[PDB]
């Protein structure tokens, strides 16, 4: 509705590249309100390749869906240029994705850190659930970092419109089969990549032959800081069976409990001297970069 | 909790804003300690205050400014109180509203006018709840955080340290009185300088002549966009007998009700187009730069 804003390019500007995916190209931009002079930084993401305008009436349809999602742990699409290569507009998220961060922090991440990111990637992919939206695209890459306490899934409902094997459910591998089902196998190697500081998941075995080692058995290796608590978790979303892996709100609670005693849960060297941050701090994150309500 | 202290070297000046009577305004960056990023701020270099006053009594005066909520009213966020006093508050890329006003003038809409008026009076009817005189009023202190949505800055400044003449009540010329009322004139004039577009108010006349001027009954001629229901208004804000001002709870109720027929009150060529924005466009502003919500804007 009037959740989506039609931009002209003349109102954007690019001035840097921040990556580029399977579907395009992720520039650092910034918007220009016409008749004002201000440069309000945004993210803009130029699609792969150009969209005939009977294509752009499909990827039109489909952003009005993704600019209605309201939730704290879940991007919105905010605009879009129908050029002769579309170009989508979200708010720029200056700490990036949370693959990096954990690289960028390995081990300097505390436990509390983990499992409340574990939370808050949970109660994104509910809600998705709720909205009947499948994401296909969940990873790390995927969950943009607002501020170090506050993460947001990104990409949902891309994959749909215009193939990330290791990340993928069985079924999504051999019978193309996307569900929230097949979203919650996502989860676990989003989880899996989170606790293992960003390790890039089956390293050494080619995707072509990722569905073989599936169907015989085999899985992501547990974390060293993972204890069988956690571990288990990550396990049943990989169940072959869709219906035993455990429910998007069932993750909510088994983490939210994990994270009211994350040493508990987590076994990390120099735990206490990591921290969540205190009340002063994060204050000054939400007035400086953070304004939107949560929990 | 409210206020951040800050280590000199999480932090740096990167260009000057501007400069009035209290210190100077730079284009700083953040640099959180351990992160890569580098988050615009606005940093406040205070000059010396006239009184002698203790680190301890600053930081005192700074916890007060970072304890106000409300959506009209900036908020201190943080101090460094190593070399010169500095304060940290958010970036506002719009600038003051006087600026702006004057940059976009004879271009800004009547529903855009009135509205402003409404939250400056929201603003500052919060500061009274709190007991908090400004002494410094004035379309350059309030900041445009988005276009729909304007908030008062710079409060109590003038009363931690240390000029706007044109500004001031009749009794804070002559005798240094200030209170909430006297804070109601130096509305009025923030009001006759948005309904001018920027004009400067006693053009070309001496700062020492003012009080003379107004004892003999003379004030700020009527904005030639202003129909006499506004014009009244700020008459009513330059009352000689403070006490006889309207209250800012007044001002609120006068201007929301005019906000509901803005056509009506103010007289402004090309109105019907200056309407405020779509809330297609409502949205991209709140999304981008504006995470506050309310607007706190009242519509025709
Ligand atoms: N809103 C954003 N703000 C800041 N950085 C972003 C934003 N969206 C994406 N990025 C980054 O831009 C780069 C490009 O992302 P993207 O094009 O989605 O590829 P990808 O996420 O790594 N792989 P995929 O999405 O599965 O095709 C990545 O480094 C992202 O972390
Ligand atoms: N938070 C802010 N964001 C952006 N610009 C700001 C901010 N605070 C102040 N400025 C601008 O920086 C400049 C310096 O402001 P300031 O030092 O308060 O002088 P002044 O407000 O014009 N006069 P006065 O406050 O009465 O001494 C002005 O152009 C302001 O508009
Ligand atoms: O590409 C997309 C995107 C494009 C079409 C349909 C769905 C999509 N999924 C999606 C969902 C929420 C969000 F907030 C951003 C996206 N994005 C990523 C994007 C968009 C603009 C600028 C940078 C990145
Ligand atoms: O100086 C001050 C300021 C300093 C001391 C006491 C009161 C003060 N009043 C005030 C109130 C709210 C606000 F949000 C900012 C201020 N400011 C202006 C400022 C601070 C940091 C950077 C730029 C400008
Ligand atoms: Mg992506
Ligand atoms: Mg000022």
């Amino acid at each position: 509705q009037a959740l989506l804003r039609i931009l002209k390019e003349t109102e954007f500007k690019k001035i840097k590249v921040l990556g580029s995916g399977a579907f395009g190209t992720v520039y650092k931009g910034l918007w220009i309100p016409e008749g004002e002079k201000v440069k309000i930084p945004v993210a803009i993401k130029e699609l792969r390749e150009a969209t005939s305008p009977k294509a752009n009436k499909e990827i039109l349809d489909e952003a009005y869906v993704m600019a209605s999602v309201d939730n704290p742990h879940v991007c919105r699409l905010l605009g879009i240029c129908l050029t002769s290569t579309v170009q989508l507009i979200m708010q720029l998220m200056p700490f990036g994705c949370l693959l990096d961060y954990v690289r960028e922090h390995k081990d300097n991440i505390g436990s509390q850190y983990l499992l409340n990111w574990c939370v808050q990637i949970a109660k994104g992919m509910n809600y998705l659930e709720d909205r009947r939206l499948v994401h296909r695209d969940l990873a790390a890459r995927n969950v943009l970092v607002k501020t170090p306490q506050h993460v947001k899934i990104t990409d949902f409902g891309l994959a749909k419109l215009l193939v990330p094997i290791k990340w993928m459910a069985l079924e999504s591998i051999l019978h193309r089969i996307y569900t929230h089902q097949s979203d919650v196998w996502s989860y676990g190697v989003t989880v899996w990549e989170l606790m293992t500081f960003g390790s890039k998941p089956y390293d050494g075995i080619p995707a072509s032959e990722i569905s073989s080692i599936l169907e015989k058995g085999e899985r992501l290796p547990q974390p060293p800081i993972c204890t069988i608590d956690v571990y288990m978790i990550m396990r049943k979303c990989w169940m072959i069976d869709a219906d035993s892996r455990p429910k998007f709100r069932e993750l909510i609670i088994e983490f939210s409990k994990m994270a009211r005693d994350p040493q508990r849960y987590l076994v990390i060297q120099g735990d206490e001297r990591m921290h969540l941050p205190s009340p002063t701090d994060s204050n000054f994150y939400r007035a400086l970069m953070d304004e939107e309500d949560m929990d």
